[PDB]
């Protein structure tokens, strides 16, 4: 069964295996007075591991590398930030300090600075435009344009078929379209259908809070979206 904020206490990680060198990794934080879980990826690289976010926080992401120590072995040498919210970003000092190169595109280090968040190392250069990809290690990097922020990158596996859309993603279950407050409601949908016709072949879509599933999440993501706009 797939880890929900039940089961894992503020401060552990979960890691779960996805594909052949794929994981995600699934931690809790406590946001205004809340809890909720937290997705992120772990793609093996030969001998090395690529991390797409952080664990959500300092101690989390603390957690999160003795955890993959521990269950897999191999180096963090690199990881990505997928958008400039603390859910992606917090722990990356941990990550720098730990030796891992960090890295996000210029939009979301720019943000993430603004919003007095930790800042990713490196900058990617060629996300600028809605539609971009580049190649990174064992994935593709894609900016499918402003959804959930207006820098969420959405990554994808192509050996395995599996696409991280990230917070740009809802999971199924879910109805509201959850944080909005740095989101583009006019381009979300849009930005969605781009990833639906870059991707049409992933067979895993896993979110940035929640259960992972087919797919669905795509197009449920645009639906839920389109009416909360609706509904406004
Ligand atoms: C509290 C979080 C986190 C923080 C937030 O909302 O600000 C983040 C630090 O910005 N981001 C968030 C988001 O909407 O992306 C929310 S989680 C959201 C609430 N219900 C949805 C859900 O399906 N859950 C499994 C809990 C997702
Ligand atoms: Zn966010
Ligand atoms: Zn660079
Ligand atoms: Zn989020």
């Amino acid at each position: 069964e797939y880890p929900t904020v039940n089961e894992i206490p503020v401060g552990e990680v979960r890691l779960y295996q996805i594909a052949d060198g794929v994981w995600s990794h699934i931690a809790t934080q406590s946001f205004d007075g809340a809890v909720y879980p937290s997705n992120g990826l772990i793609v093996r690289d030969g001998d090395e591991l690529l991390l797409i976010d952080t664990a959500w926080g300092a101690k989390n992401t603390a957690a999160l590398l003795a955890e993959i120590e521990k269950q897999i072995g191999l180096p963090v040498t690199r990881a990505v930030s997928t958008h400039f919210h603390d859910d992606r970003v917090g722990g990356v000092d941990v990550l720098r300090a730990a030796g891992v190169a960090t890295y996000a595109s210029p939009s979301t280090r720019r943000l993430a600075e603004a919003e007095g968040n930790e800042i990713p190392t490196h900058s990617l250069e060629g996300l600028s435009s809605s539609g971009d990809a580049v190649r990174f290690g064992p994935v593709e990097l894609f900016y499918p344009g402003a959804a959930h922020s207006t820098d969420n990158l959405v990554v994808y596996v192509p050996s395995a078929n599996v696409l991280y859309g990230g917070c740009a993603v809802h999971e199924l279950s879910s109805t509201s379209a959850g944080n909005v407050a740095d989101a583009d409601l006019a381009e979300w949908p849009t930005s969605v259908e781009r990833i639906q016709k870059h991707y049409p072949e992933a067979e895993v879509v896993i979110p940035g809070h929640g259960l992972p599933g087919g797919l669905d999440l795509l197009q449920h993501t645009a639906n839920v979206v389109k009416a909360h706009k609706n509904r406004s």
